[PDB]
């Protein structure tokens, strides 16, 4: 019984299907054996998820060594072609957890920005020159040419197709269960945000962007020709702010269905410090986008999953203790309007909150993960508490539990 789609929608064994998810990177770091990971609580965590109605989780499948003070460390990848085996047994155990609940996940294969290593961390082993870290040098337009160099590598594509092919080919070690035959995996994903470049792309740049994206999801249909295929893209914005590369991207048979993103403070439409002044304006800027999406799916007749959104908890505290109300009635806003959509038959077939943080904790000052602390929905390149729902934020929560119900048909 895997996901399919049909049309605008997902189905499960012929009934709709809708993704009523969060973003846990590090669901599958959890499930590692060894000092890394803490089973116990990824047990506990999913527990919580189920109870408030969560189907469907989006997690890291592979990480690379960093050297950069942003990003998850152990790494699954230490070096092209070694492979962390142990941390393997986590996604391993994650699945086998998955399944007892009913849940699915969405796994993606590399990263265009620094925290999991991703892009840039192919092209430093390349070239044998450390990554530059975009959280210490602010040079963001220099590291989104950087990250996008990566698809023009012939060397880097070898390396990456032998990481699809390390995962996607892997027998589950405790179950037996080969992972193309594992309906616990809802698709196979890209990438996490893959862009064609910086604001400066040439035209060139844009169709090698729109081929990576074609021929890496054909590379995956030859191993596996039924589960899902997504990119991992944040829409227009993850585009270079041209819709034309997302339709052109994303029209190919092998992508399945569509995913969006939305930041709204990290694109300055939201002033995180000045919240109740920028927020109508955010506001008004988020809905177009999200029905600038449901139209291209409409005109592609593909599915459409807000797989990655969030908001900062009020005045832009990283404290668990406070309040999260503009988070709250931003998630409100979306999900009314989602609903709607879904209501009228379009193809907005469900979401993800970015992130999920939950048990979780830190106890740095600085809020600044350190090796070995606990992992949450934020990653290393963010504060512990930028974006994450924790266990504890109640108002949250009422709210996913109430939405969850409401797209379930």
């Amino acid at each position: 019984h895997f996901v399919r789609v049909n049309g605008g929608h997902f189905e499960l064994q012929g009934k709709p299907y809708v993704i009523t998810g969060v973003n846990m990177w590090y669901a599958a770091y959890l499930g590692a054996p060894n000092e890394v990971g803490d089973r116990d609580r990824l047990a506990k965590e999913l527990d919580n998820l189920k109870a408030i109605g969560v189907n469907n989780l989006r997690v890291l499948a592979v990480s690379e060594k960093s050297e950069i003070n942003s990003a998850v460390k152990p790494a699954v990848t230490n070096g092209f072609g070694n492979y962390d085996e142990t941390l393997l047994q986590g996604l391993d155990y994650l699945l086998v957890e998955l399944a007892k609940r009913d849940m699915t996940v969405v796994l993606y294969f590399n990263n265009f920005w620094q925290w999991s290593g991703g892009m840039t961390q192919y092209m430093a082993w390349i070239e044998g020159e450390p990554v530059q870290d975009p959280n210490v040098t602010n040079e963001w337009e220099a590291f989104m040419a950087k990250s996008a160099s990566f698809y023009r590598s012939e060397k880097a594509q070898q390396e990456y197709r032998k990481t699809l092919e390390k995962i996607i080919t892997r027998v589950n070690s405790i179950n037996g269960k080969a992972y193309v035959d594992d309906a616990t995996i809802m698709s196979w994903q890209l990438a996490n945000e893959p862009r064609p470049g910086n604001s400066q792309t040439t035209a060139e740049e844009k169709q090698i962007y729109i081929d990576w994206v074609h021929a890496a999801a054909a590379y995956i249909k030859t191993l596996d020709a039924h589960h899902l295929v997504s990119s991992g893209s944040e829409g227009e914005m993850g585009s270079v702010n041209d819709m034309q590369v997302f339709i052109d991207a994303h029209a190919t048979p092998d992508i399945d269905y569509l995913t969006y993103h939305m930041w709204i403070r990290n694109w300055s439409w939201f002033d995180k410090t000045k919240p109740a002044e920028t927020w109508p304006s955010a506001w008004e800027k988020a809905q177009n986008y999200m029905r600038a999406h449901i139209d291209v799916a409409k005109q592609l007749n593909k599915p459409l999953v807000l797989e990655e959104f969030g908001l900062d908890r009020d005045m832009g505290s990283y404290a668990m203790d406070s309040t999260t109300e503009y988070r709250d009635n931003y998630f409100r806003g979306v999900f009314e309007l989602m609903l709607a959509s879904l209501e009228q038959g379009e193809p907005s077939a469900g979401y993800n909150i970015w992130a999920w943080n939950g048990y979780g904790r830190t106890t740095r000052a600085n809020y600044w993960w350190q090796e070995g602390d606990d992992f949450m929905g934020d990653p290393p390149q963010e504060e512990q508490g930028m974006y994450g729902v924790f266990d504890t934020d109640t108002s949250t929560i009422a709210i996913m539990k109430e939405f969850n119900a409401r797209f379930q048909p």
